[PDB]
């Protein structure tokens, strides 16, 4: 069974390679946005100093002691680097990034010892640097970029196309004011031509703080996000599930609030993965279930052994019995998604049997259609085979997709007919987005815009409790996905073979 | 007979019986009154043309109003009473009169001595009067209704339901401030209350005109028309396309502007047929389609000697050659649309054989369910069948439909993979507001509101130029679905039995 396979084009890394990695800025200001005198920091406040260190050293996870294997990057300017007293550089629990076109990375290390490697230099500006950070050796060893700055390099940060890779801008406010102020940083405003297009909300603001430097100096901390529209989306759908939706109750007899026909749409490009950011999504189980599914599996026992309990519920002997399915080995769930998917129509039987070229397969189909006639119209494929309904332990939430090229770029529309706002649909987004970003790999394209169908768009009524704590938060920008390695047939794809990298979530609640 | 589906007994709780669509005609002071109660306080020949002029003409080239084919003009009886007797009736015009005293053959009577059947008093208000005008007997004879009104009458006609019915206001400004009046006008402005959700917008205004009744009194007319909020979203949907669509090449090699993924709502309570305005709809032929889909037919020679003519190409020799499909005689389309929606996977063999039990009845099912247990989310019929494909002579278009229960009424979703902005998109909009329309009274629910979904969505290269000439017009309302008679199977309906009323659409793009 192997000629029945996709097999991946000459062109599948430069489909996905990752141009820049995404960076945060961190950064301290006076009142009239200035940031110092071109060589030195004009102010002293070690409430800023003790700020910096943790928002640049500290990690995702909690207790985790910064190491070569995974630690922070630092980026900045030369004359920064410079106005650092040697003693305490380099910055210690971070990967220090230096720019400068005179000074290689051997040559910095001449100043002050007197370890392993910590500094590295680059002969170039911002973009340079992140283009370094988005090869595997730093890619994603590397968790968290900050630009820590020196003017030209803010300059760079807040400009295309560095600025579409910005996530968050942590400022700290310094409340005095003088001449002495010669380079400048402000963020640009909503709706302007130096904003580039994005809208800089703020995520925080502290209460003013006095710092203990003996000058009673006011001061306050803020972290900006760009306007996550993509997500609010969604957020809005399901404030107005909330608000208008219906009452309704599902088959078990638990009541949902519903609405009926909405779509929404999600950029796929530049590695970009829609993955939503108010409430964490399950990925490893998302990435999983998607090849599970390419693969046409029906057998829910190889996402269960592989710590993926989605189906479990669903193909126990308790439920399989209670849909009629007698017959089935626990865990065998029927002629499902992927199964249609591969095998349109074929005659199921048990998952163990041989079901090489039986059916219809439509993905197969799709990746050849893509590669010669990109403008075809009936590019698309479904789950929803009345015939085999019957015979599936559940019919599908998801049962249509659609693609289309365009300027060499892929998108796909997804149609759901039922699709929980809670669980269902920010899984299913990141699912097809996958989907997507693998199809254009394997059709020598890049990834375009995923759209989102849906039909009846239901929150669970125990869940708007929840549900409404989360309208509170404002979205984060999306995280990104790249492959640590390729593989010659699409099947043969695994889920340790792609990264999904600065994904910063909320807790819990 | 048999495998055919049978309509309910009654008609869904909370339906209606079918209003006609009316224009008001009304002369006004700056302070918005009418009248003193029982006469009009100035003299203005100028409005008396025009509103003889407004509610005598017809469509046509020079048509003379005849009893076959004619305006009425519905008016409260102190207006009547108003008018001196020697001037009743209004000359080629149906004068209809609201009265609970007076009859037909009372009012009649009145007149000087010699007799016009043009008359006919309704007991009851212009509810009752456009429930009337929308018979069997008045449809074919009243191409356009006018309110001519009185206080009450005008009253009645902006507030539900009559005035989801107005196409249209009339309305002259006479330049006088008239202490007398006593009864008012007010067209309610966009946004207000007294709008109740419709948004008034001027489509023309005169320039200021004075009178020669020698007073040299000042007035000027004006058109007033409700918005048409869902024939504006297809047209700014158009406008999208042709501003930011990218330029794509269909099989043939022809040029279009397209793109990719969008979504329109239409409602279709209490029967609004969403035919649009700014460009005649087929309808016969979405009807025929319709029922010929509904009775799962792949025979094209059907429709084709109904005269209609869609599937010709799609159907002769030389192109189901094309597709591989030398067995199908000429005009046999193969397991597609109907086949699939009423004998899902099916083995196909040819047009004239029986099928009758074979494959899946997607329609029966859902029909079912909706009569059941209308929450289900299973409620969906696919035409998309990847065995049968290869055998078709087209691959289906519009592919999937979801059906939606909610307050007593049916919704319905299409997914349509190609989208033709021109000509495929709004017949099928028809196509699906009927079908919506059908399986609501095949369920005893009341229609609801239809959502398209839309793939690749995109206007051809050649209709731009046209396109931007439909673009500049103003949408009209939408029709009425009215049937006539019933039937007591679904698939037994004739495109006779229903009627589309008030459809007036623009004349060819020039
Ligand atoms: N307020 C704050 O928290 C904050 C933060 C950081 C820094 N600062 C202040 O900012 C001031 C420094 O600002 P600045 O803009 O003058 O200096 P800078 O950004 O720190 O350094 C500029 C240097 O970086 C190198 N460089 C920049 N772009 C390059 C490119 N495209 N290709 C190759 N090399 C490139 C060059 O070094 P070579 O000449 O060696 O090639 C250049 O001289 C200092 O006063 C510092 O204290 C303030
Ligand atoms: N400026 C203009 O464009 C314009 C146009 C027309 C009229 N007007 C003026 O408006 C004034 C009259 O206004 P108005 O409201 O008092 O009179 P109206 O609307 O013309 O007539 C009211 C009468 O119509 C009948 N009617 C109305 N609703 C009915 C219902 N729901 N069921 C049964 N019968 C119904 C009743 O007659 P019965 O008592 O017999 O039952 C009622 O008394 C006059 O001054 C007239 O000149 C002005
Ligand atoms: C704490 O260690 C030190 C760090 C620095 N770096 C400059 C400096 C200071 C505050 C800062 N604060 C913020 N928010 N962001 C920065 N990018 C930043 C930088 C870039 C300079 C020092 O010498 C004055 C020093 O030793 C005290
Ligand atoms: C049609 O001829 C006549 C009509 C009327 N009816 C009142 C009247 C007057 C102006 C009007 N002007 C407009 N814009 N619309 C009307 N609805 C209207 C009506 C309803 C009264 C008459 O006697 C003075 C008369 O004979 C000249």
């Amino acid at each position: 069974m192997s000629l029945f396979k996709i097999r991946m084009p000459e062109t599948v890394a430069e489909g996905t390679r990752l141009a820049l990695r995404a960076f945060s800025l961190v950064v301290a200001v006076d009142e009239r946005g200035g940031i110092g005198d071109g060589r030195s920091i004009p102010w002293n406040v070690p409430e800023d100093m003790k700020f910096f260190r943790d928002v640049t050293t500290k990690l995702r996870g909690k207790n985790v002691k910064p190491s070569p294997a995974k630690r922070n990057a630092v980026v900045m300017g030369r004359k920064t680097w410079d106005s650092i007293p040697p003693k305490f550089r380099p910055l210690p629990g971070r990967l220090n990034v230096v720019l400068s076109s005179t000074l290689t990375t051997q040559h910095l290390l001449d100043g002050l010892p007197d370890h392993a490697d910590s500094i590295v230099a680059v002969n170039g500006g911002l973009e340079q640097a992140l283009q370094l950070l988005a090869s595997p050796n730093y890619t994603p060893s590397i968790e968290t970029v900050y630009c820590i700055g020196g003017g030209s390099v803010y300059a760079e940060a807040l400009r295309p196309p560095c600025v579409h890779l910005l996530q968050a801008i942590y400022r700290t406010t310094i409340r005095a004011s003088e001449s002495s102020c010669s380079v400048f940083f402000r963020v640009p405003e909503s709706g302007t031509e130096a904003a580039a297009g994005i809208e800089w909300q703020r995520e925080t603001i502290s209460e003013e703080l006095t710092s203990a430097n003996g000058n009673e100096t006011k001061y306050y901390f803020e972290k900006l996000i760009p306007r996550n529209r993509e997500e609010e989306q969604y957020l809005s759908l399901v404030d107005r599930i909330i608000r208008e939706g219906n009452v309704k109750h599902d088959r078990t007899g638990v009541g949902t609030l519903s609405i009926f026909g909405a779509q929404m749409r999600f950029s796929l490009r530049n590695n970009r993965l829609p993955l939503l950011t108010t409430k964490r999504v399950f990925w490893r189980g998302v990435c999983e279930e998607l090849l599970w599914f390419l693969r046409g599996e029906t057998y829910a026992k190889k996402l269960s052994d592989k710590g993926v309990h989605i189906w479990d519920d669903n193909g126990s002997r308790a439920f399989l019995d209670s849909r009629g399915l007698t017959e089935y080995e626990e865990m065998d769930l029927g002629p499902v998604y992927g199964f249609q998917w591969r095998h349109f129509g074929a005659a199921y039987t048990h998952h163990d049997a041989n079901y090489d070229g039986q059916g219809v397969d439509q993905i197969k189909a799709i990746v050849e259609t893509l590669k010669t006639n990109p403008d075809d119209r009936r590019m698309l494929f479904t789950a929803w085979n009345p015939s085999a309904l019957p015979r599936m332990a559940l019919p599908p939430c998801h049962l249509l997709a659609q693609f289309y090229v365009s300027n060499g770029e892929l998108s796909c529309m997804l149609y759901q007919r039922s699709c929980d706002m809670g669980l269902g649909v920010p899984f299913n987004i990141a699912s097809y987005a996958l989907l997507t970003i693998l199809i254009a790999k394997a059709t020598g394209l890049r990834p375009g815009e995923l759209v989102h169908t849906l039909g009846d768009a239901h929150v669970y009524s125990n869940h708007v409790e929840p549900c409404n704590e989360q309208l509170k938060r404002v979205p984060r920008a999306f995280p990104y996905l790249v492959f640590r390695r390729e593989r010659e047939f699409l099947e043969d794809y695994e889920e340790g073979d792609m990264e999904v990298i600065d994904y910063a979530p909320y807790p819990p609640i």
